[PDB]
């Protein structure tokens, strides 16, 4: 059912994505989209490209598009809550990487962004919670102890903080030996 059209427009937005040029890839993904509509994965690949070229309003816009396709997309859902993130629309990428945890729940990286969504919402204690998952989920990354320290100091429980921070260190002097 993929028309020669959709094939030929797939491999020049690969191409234009792998020359790191997401403006031009754009125009492509657009022309797959016109030719195989209801086709949720150009639109998927429109909204990464809009995210890397900072429209982020429009990326999100693009992957409620993906969303309505395929309700349980779960790369659509991941990407949407994480640009809902940097955007600072905290409250309603809670519910999204929720979801996205649910489908994913070792996924250290889902837990992360969950607890910066909760952090950022003032619900310390569930950012911690979260923040704590993925750190147990994977910890040998440094950045999610730096994240869990921060948290502790803000509640301010100084131990458990210094605790994370001189962990964040022993990382750091690992990472040159
Ligand atoms: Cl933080």
């Amino acid at each position: 059912a993929m028309g020669d059209k959709a094939k030929l427009f797939r491999n020049i937005s690969q191409r234009c994505l792998r020359r790191g040029s997401p403006e031009e890839a754009l125009r492509f993904l657009k022309e797959w989209a016109r030719h195989e509509k209801n086709d949720p994965e150009p639109l998927y690949q429109m909204g990464i490209a809009l995210a890397n070229l900072g429209d982020y309003q429009r990326a999100v816009t693009v992957f409620d598009k993906v969303l309505k396709l395929r309700p349980n997309h779960f790369m659509a859902s991941y990407r949407k809550g994480a640009v809902l993130l940097k955007i600072k629309q905290y409250k309603l990428a809670l519910p999204v990487l929720e979801a996205v945890v649910a489908a994913a729940p070792a996924d250290a990286r889902a837990y992360y962004l969950l607890g910066l969504a909760y952090d950022g919402d003032e619900q310390l204690e569930k950012g911690i919670e979260a923040m704590q998952k993925a750190v147990d989920l994977d910890p040998e990354e440094i950045k999610y102890h730096q994240h869990l320290g921060f948290m502790n100091v803000r509640k301010d429980d100084h131990k458990t903080a210094a605790e994370h921070f001189t962990k964040v260190m022993e990382l750091e002097r690992s990472q040159d030996s």
